[PDB]
């Protein structure tokens, strides 16, 4: 069945930088997981067992008889994706390529940073912030709940999971300071340029 | 300017019900108080400022050039509403004309507590789950974000938050078990059979 991608680091590793043990047993080891056991129970026994999550929702998105199959299998995207945008001793700034492209759309790093952060920080509700490549040019987007820029025609780059799940241990109300310390201290830049290069 | 409704118990005095000081103290000391700070900067400008938060909300519903006063008023009234379903030594079952109504619609009140459960648990996402009289009859219902009754053409009788920040200190992932303790332990019957006579 779907199996849940390991933790590229060890889940007590980025407590130095601003994200607890805790937070990562609850949303790795708990919501995460769970997402991923619901995927199972409504996908293990029909035509999308054999499909890869991103199929999974390209497929059932807009689908109003599948929003659960679509809500699942997007958030185990998405936190999978997540996790991959971090890392202990992340934040600085981009280089090579990515830096390039973010100065051209942005001006520079500072400004993106801060488009960045407006996303994150006015999505109402639970939802995300991306960094994404469409039509071959850098955006910054926000979505909400389980939504995610597959399902509109963009390729993800970065995401941060701003559902209070994911800060609120740690942060409790302060979302702007969670996506301060995001940016600082765990934005793994070496992920986004992998994902820019493919 | 918006005064924010003080607490209609002690912040402590749910601790031992289930909901706890800390709890308060983000929720309704920041969260609550948040939107309030919101609204006020949003509307002491002008003619909205002297209206009652119902008045506000149903105005700007819809309003594209409205949405910040409309989630900021919506949340300061639904955190009101909030407040006022709960109470210390709260949960067992409702009498009278409220009683009597929910039988009527749902059969037995076990049966209301399974479709308000429902409702408060599968609201994908942050938002709220309601009673309410709507065409004569009580129904349960679920809204997104700042979503409420009012801008549905329903009386509002009785809420629980299903944001995140409303239980995760308490319960973090545990939804049904916060709702469970919602109904069993603080749900203030007082309050929705007052709401009902009005
Ligand atoms: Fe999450
Ligand atoms: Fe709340």
């Amino acid at each position: 069945a779907f199996v849940q991608e390991p933790l590229p680091f060890d889940p007590g590793a980025l407590e130095p930088y601003g994200m607890s043990a805790k937070t990562l047993e609850f949303h790795y080891g708990k919501h995460h997981k769970g997402y991923v056991d619901n995927l199972n129970k409504l996908t293990q026994d029909t035509e999308l067992a054999d499909k890869s999550l991103e199929d999974v929702i390209r497929t059932t998105y807009g689908d109003a008889a599948k929003v659960g199959i679509f809500n699942n299998a997007a958030q185990v995207w998405n936190h999978t994706f997540f996790w991959n945008s971090l890392k202990p001793g992340g934040g600085g700034v981009p280089t090579g390529d990515v830096a390039a492209r973010i100065n051209s759309a942005f001006g520079s790093y500072d400004e993106f940073k801060a488009q960045f952060k407006n996303a994150a920080a006015t999505q109402f509700g639970s939802g995300w912030a991306w960094l994404v490549l469409e039509a071959g040019t850098l955006k910054v987007t926000k979505t909400a709940n389980a939504e995610n820029p597959l399902v509109h025609g963009q390729v993800p780059l970065l995401t941060i999971d701003v559902w209070e799940h994911a800060y609120y241990l740690d942060y409790q109300n302060r979302r702007p300071d969670f996506i301060d310390n995001f940016l600082n201290q765990l934005v793994n830049w070496d992920f986004v340029a992998k994902n820019l290069a493919a």
